[PDB]
C-alpha cells in the first residue's frame, strides 16, 4: 500500500521531469539554430576581415550539440515510468 | 517509518531537480533576449540585402519560446512536494 | 524489501535526470560563448553607431549565467544519490 503510493508519486514528478527536459532540450535546439544562422551571417559580413573570429582578433567559440544524450536520458527515465506503472497494474 | 524517509528522501531530490529546471529555463529565457537582439541588428546591417536570411541566402531560423511549459512543470512538482510535506506533518 | 526496491528506483531516475540537468547546461554555456562572441563582432562592427544597442536604439540586453547555481544542485542530488546507495550496502 505504502510502495504503490509512493512509486505513483515518483511516476507523477519524473513525468513532469521528463516533459521539462525535453522542453529545455527543444528550446536549446532552436535557438542554437538562430545562434549557428547568425554566426554565418557575420562570417559574411567580415568575410574581407577573415571571418568572425580574425575580424575580432579571438580564438572561435564553437557550439557542442549534446541534444542525444538528453533525448537518451528522457527515454531511459520514461521506460523506467512505464515499467513501474505495468508492475502496479 | 519507510514511507516517511522515503517521501522526504523524494521531497528533497525534487526540490533540487525543480530548483535547476527554472534556472536552466532563466539562462535560456536571458540568452535568448541577447541573440534576438543580435538578430535585429544583423537585419538592419543587411536591410539593403533583404535581411539576415536573404543576405546568407538561406531560409529564416525562427526562435520557440516554450518558457510557459517549464514554469507550469516546475509549479506542478513544487505543489506535489507541499502536498507530501503536508501529508507527512 | 519495498524501501530497498524505492530506494533503488529513486537513484536510477535521479542519476539519469542529475546527467540530463549537467548536459543541459554544459549546452548552455557552450552557446553563450558563441552569442557573446557574436555580440562583441556586432558592437565592432556599429562601433560609429555606439554599439549594438544604440544602432537598433534599444535596451542593451545582457545574459546572466547562472550555471554554479545547476552545478551544485547537481553535486548535491550526486550526494544524496551515493549516501543512499551507500546505506542499502
Ligand atoms: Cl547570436
Amino acid at each position: 500500500q505504502f510502495y504503490y503510493k509512493l512509486s505513483q508519486e515518483l511516476n507523477g514528478d519524473m513525468e513532469r521531469v521528463a516533459d521539462s527536459l525535453v522542453t529545455l532540450q527543444d528550446q536549446l535546439n532552436s535557438l542554437a539554430a538562430v545562434v549557428l544562422q547568425n554566426r554565418r551571417a557575420l562570417d559574411l559580413l567580415t568575410a574581407e576581415r577573415g571571418g568572425t573570429c580574425l575580424f575580432l582578433g579571438e580564438e572561435c567559440c564553437y557550439y557542442v550539440n549534446q541534444s542525444g544524450i538528453v533525448t537518451e536520458k528522457v527515454k531511459e527515465i520514461r521506460d523506467r515510468i512505464q515499467r513501474r506503472a505495468e508492475e502496479l497494474r
